[PDB]
């Protein structure tokens, strides 16, 4: 329906730009007619999900690439797709103009857009805040009769929680993650910094935490929003670290084991609340099988732990096989699901590269790998940062598919928007991944799913410099000729009868 307006800033490739009177959108989400198949394609040089349409051909003759579906090869059913409604996403959000606030959103959560169907709210601060705060800190409240959401809540990401939930066609799920607890629950009474709670699970520190994620879903439930999941702290790892630099909450495995087992389980069970999910680690790929084994061998934390929540620092390399597949092989009926994503840490690297297709690639690349072992979901990072990648309160600034410039009233939608937007928008929640099984080596990464109703969706990321001609094959129904331009990325869609 409105094109991408291109602009480059260096990089490799270009932002598309919106602001207050326009942004790139997509007409009604349609099929087309049984023997057709659809094609979006984003390419380095600049196209931007543009759409196509090919013949879906009864034969094929040739010797070339040939990936053929395994419709009736079924893995994991896929939860969805979205990104973090954090302090400083509601804060860029916010610091646009009515118009230019909407197009943002729809860009996000409307079938106009790339369709996001998960939010994932901190509890209270964390690092992409500008206040550091809890929900209780006034000291020694152990009933937390001073729980209170502030202005952060109230006044920001809810009512733009409600607004991404009105313009959504798709459910949303919303999950919830804390960063630290009140102070005065801490070993080390600092928000940041090396600590834990103070002393053992199942006493009244350990059940005052649990009860607070009780007061969270009840706030949020008098403001009409309701969980999917909780985690069960953000990455716990960090909080073991001496001189960890923002808010955490430390928990070995064992103490988080013993912790769900004892007062976040039976809590949660208890509560109005008892059908939100409860995810462990929330932290990254190389605590596991290790943090697995050790929570999920104790029945008594295991009754209570419904998936385990990855983070993938994308600039950093580690293992997929040994990390997931192996958690998988070990667990099988503990779902997998990656709950933050981000790129741009590094201190020497720029923290927002506007138009960076190697940063979409990244995007890309880690969801295929994700979804090929067993991954149900994908959330990203911040939903929108400044053109520093922040605020940030330890200026700890990262990117973000969406780059918000108030000087200009502008927003730019990065590589890594259109690289997310491949699978979100075409990927409904309860799609299940299947079989995609290549003739012959090849250089594309690629991963087949089938939705609730019955049709077929295919991603091929192409991240060599070659165009690559190959064939789609649907025994059903039949073959789809086509190419895999260099540094490109399609989302190919079909009916199947
Ligand atoms: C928002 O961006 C659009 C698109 O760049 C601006 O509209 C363009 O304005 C230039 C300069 O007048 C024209 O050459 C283009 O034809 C316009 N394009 C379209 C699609 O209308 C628009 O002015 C910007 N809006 C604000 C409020 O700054
Ligand atoms: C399990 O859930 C119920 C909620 O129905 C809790 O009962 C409440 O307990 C508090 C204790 O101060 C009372 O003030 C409330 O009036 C009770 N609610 C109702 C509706 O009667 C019960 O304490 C919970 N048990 C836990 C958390 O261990
Ligand atoms: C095995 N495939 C990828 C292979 N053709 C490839 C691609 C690029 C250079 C070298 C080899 S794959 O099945 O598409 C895949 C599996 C995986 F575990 C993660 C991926 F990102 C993608
Ligand atoms: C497809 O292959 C069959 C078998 O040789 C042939 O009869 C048919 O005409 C071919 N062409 C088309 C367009 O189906
Ligand atoms: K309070
Ligand atoms: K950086």
């Amino acid at each position: 329906a409105r094109p991408c307006i291109p602009k480059s800033f260096g990089y490799s490739s270009v932002v598309c730009v919106c602001n207050a009177t326009y942004c790139d959108s997509f007409d009604p989400p349609t099929f087309p007619a049984l023997g057709t198949f659809s094609r979006y394609e984003s390419t380095r040089s600049g196209r931007r999900m543009e759409l196509s349409m090919g013949p879906i051909q009864a034969n094929h003759t040739g010797t070339g690439l040939l990936l053929t579906l395994q419709p009736e090869q079924k893995f994991q059913k896929v939860k969805g797709f979205g990104g973090a409604m954090t302090d400083a996403a509601a804060l860029n959000i916010l610091a646009l103009s009515p118009p230019a606030q909407n197009l943002l959103l729809k860009s996000y959560f409307s079938e106009e857009g790339i369709g996001y169907n998960i939010i994932r709210v901190p509890m209270a601060s964390c690092d992409f805040s500008i206040r550091t705060y809890t929900y209780a800190d006034t000291p020694d409240d152990f009933q937390l009769h001073n729980f209170s959401l502030p202005e952060e809540d109230t006044k920001l990401k809810i009512p733009l929680i409600h607004r991404a939930l009105q313009l959504a066609q798709r459910p949303v799920s919303l999950l919830a993650s804390p960063w630290t607890s009140p102070t005065w629950l801490k070993t080390n009474g600092a928000v940041n910094g090396k600590g834990s709670l103070k002393g053992q699970p199942g006493d009244i520190y350990h059940q005052t935490w649990a009860r607070y994620f009780v007061k969270f879903l009840d706030a949020y439930a008098e403001h009409k929003l309701q969980f999917w999941a909780v985690t069960a702290e953000n990455e716990p790892s960090a909080g073991l670290l001496s001189g960890y630099p923002f808010q955490c909450l430390g928990f070995t495995p064992e103490h988080q084991r013993d912790f769900i087992a004892r007062d976040l389980g039976p809590t949660l069970a208890n509560s109005t609340h008892h059908n939100v999910r409860l995810l462990m680690l929330d932290d990254q790929r190389l605590l596991l099988p290790h943090w697995a084994k050790v929570v999920l061998t104790d029945p008594e934390a295991a009754k209570y732990v419904h998936g385990i929540a990855v983070h993938w620092y994308l600039d950093f390399l580690a293992p997929a096989k040994a990390t997931l597949g192996e958690t998988h092989r070990l667990f099988p009926n503990t779902m997998l699901f990656a709950s933050e994503a981000c790129v741009g840490s590094k201190f020497w690297e720029q923290s927002v590269r506007l138009g960076s297709w190697d940063r979409g690639m990244q995007y890309s690349h880690s969801i295929i790998t994700n979804l090929l072992y067993h991954v149900v979901g994908w959330t990203d990072w911040n939903l929108a940062l400044n053109p520093e990648g922040g605020p940030n309160w330890v200026r700890n600034f990262v990117d973000s598919p969406i780059i918000v410039d108030i000087t200009k009233d502008t927003f730019y939608k990065q590589p890594m928007f259109y690289h997310l937007g491949h699978f979100s928008k075409f990927i409904p929640e309860g799609s299940q991944r299947v079989g995609l099984v290549a003739s012959q080596k090849n250089d594309l990464d690629a991963v087949a799913l089938m939705h609730p109703d019955g049709s077929a969706v295919v991603v091929v990321l192409n991240r060599s410099s070659k165009d690559v001609p190959l064939t789609i094959k649907d025994p059903a129904v039949g073959f789809l000729e086509t190419i895999s331009p260099g540094y490109s990325i399609h989302t190919y869609l079909w009916r199947r009868q």
